[PDB]
């Protein structure tokens, strides 16, 4: 049993943020996607004749069981067609848990809804880099060996706002065993002394993307843990350095001088010759009145009457 | 002569925002990309032996001449290979003005640097829409007819932070004459009573993109105006509606009630069971210490000495 602590898995973040224990309808969950996830399972059970308690039980079970986003593969766990067609054919972020009445693995399908899932924001120091090394940290709440990991990235055409994660959309970037190592004092995992850590060069994405992590046990039961991790690269601001023309080393003079281990934690855009704040509020109204299917076309200039 | 007023052209926004008249080194320009653009031309002239005045003249000429981002095609203006190989082969956002000593069209190459160019933010009401209708508004400061427009969009693999705009990266979405119409009272153009307005269904992009607008005169001189427009679609937040399970219509009772024409202009994420602000500041440090080429690997746990 376990989950991704870095980059934090989708269900791990929903669990740690809380607000899901009470009120039972999940209205106390601050993150909107964690809330939708919860309320989808809650409303599903309500539709299927479950009581408020069975509905709040099924939804809280999805959040609480963040170390058990699992599926059993059996002894045939290396058979890729059996994983993709039988073990986890769909509901990948839920590790294919679709039955609220049956535990394990209950119903975790709420974790597969699409929308503005909160990502791990990784900043870019150079916007031209092809890959970004990420040191993954998988938190084992229960120690299991022998085992192996599989790390996937979504294809560049994936859209987290509208799409469900599918195998046809995932690119394998890591396959193999990850040895168990002692957690660092700064570890995001607080279960036991051990973690799984590995460095993966993550292909740079210009959009929010998903990292798929499968932790598979090499054993006849074939239990595997499947977790989705929402990530985004933040671009560096300013000119791309490779285009920056630097001035020659110069020494100037004249009566007018304007002629020549801790870090830091819109009226700035106004100048003496332009009021940006006023213009940009009018420019925002322009965007609203002149974009979309309901934009102004003729009504502001055309009058009509029935003959 | 003219420029795009909606979505505002890259050079039009740099001109209207000001701060470029004084100090002459462009240090008074608030937008970082408008500043880099200016300072690239200023530093180019300085490198080529120009004085501070010739350098400040060439850079201010680029900003001031926002209605003259032009190139002459001659009588062969419908010959696409002649436009792309002879008239505007490169420096597309500058309309191929590369000579600071020669006016027209001077040097406007600063407008073709890559980086965090400020876009026109168009919000999405539905993240599943394929196209967004935009009502373009081209501001003619000088009236010319006969003429035609060409509107292009960058391919989805374009990256404004690193790439120069090329014809091999542009997709034609509009070709033809746009009739001259009376400006609306809310017009972004303040030159004369007339504007060019057209509706284009803009293919949705998940990234910041460029809109290329060519205004070509049908005449033996063959003067055309070429402008880049930086745009981005803002995604709607929350669950994708097509995945939202709604509860059945219910009427509940019990002693515990928690069991059941003008618009509006992080401690919110904390709950009674979790302190988000503290966790997320530690999570930010984790990202910094465990991503990139300088991440912590062995130094926090390994000690060495020279035998
Ligand atoms: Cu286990
Ligand atoms: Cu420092
Ligand atoms: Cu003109
Ligand atoms: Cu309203």
């Amino acid at each position: 049993h376990g989950y991704i602590t870095f980059p934090i898995a989708r269900q791990r973040r929903c669990n740690v943020q809380g607000g899901f224990w009470w009120p039972p309808d999940g209205s106390g969950i601050p993150d909107p996607m964690c809330r939708a996830a919860y309320q989808n399972v809650y409303n599903k059970v309500l539709q299927q004749g479950g009581t408020i308690d069975q509905a709040a039980s099924a939804a809280q079970y999805m959040f609480q069981q963040d170390n058990e986003y699992a599926a059993l593969a059996g002894p045939n766990y290396l058979d890729q067609n059996h994983i993709r067609n039988n073990v986890v054919p769909n509901y990948l972020c839920a590790a294919h848990a679709t039955t609220w009445r049956i535990r394990p693995f209950g119903d975790k399908t709420g974790m597969d809804v699409s929308g503005s899932w909160t990502p791990t924001v990784i900043p870019l120091q150079d916007n031209t880099v092809s890959t970004v090394p990420i040191e993954f940290e998988f938190c084992p709440t229960a120690i299991h060996e022998p085992s192996f990991f599989e790390i996937y990235i979504t294809v560049p055409s994936f859209n987290v706002y509208t799409d469900q994660v599918t195998w046809q959309q995932l690119i394998n970037i890591f396959t193999g065993p990850i040895p168990l190592v002692q957690r660092r004092p700064d570890s995001q995992c607080n279960a036991n002394n051990l973690v799984y850590r590995t460095t993966v060069g993550i292909p740079v994405r210009q959009t929010q993307f998903v990292l798929y992590v499968r932790w598979q046990r090499n054993d006849p039961v074939g239990e595997g843990f499947y977790n989705c991790a929402d990530v985004i690269f933040a671009h560096r601001l300013g000119i791309n350095e490779e285009d920056k023309i630097r001035p020659p080393k110069m020494k100037c003079k004249g009566n007018d001088k304007d002629c020549y281990h801790y870090h830091k934690c819109e009226r700035q855009y106004n100048t003496k010759d332009f009021n940006y704040v006023e213009w940009n509020d009018d420019y925002s109204d322009y965007i609203e009145n002149h974009t979309g299917i309901n934009r102004d076309m003729c009504d502001s200039t055309t009058k009509c009457c029935y003959k």
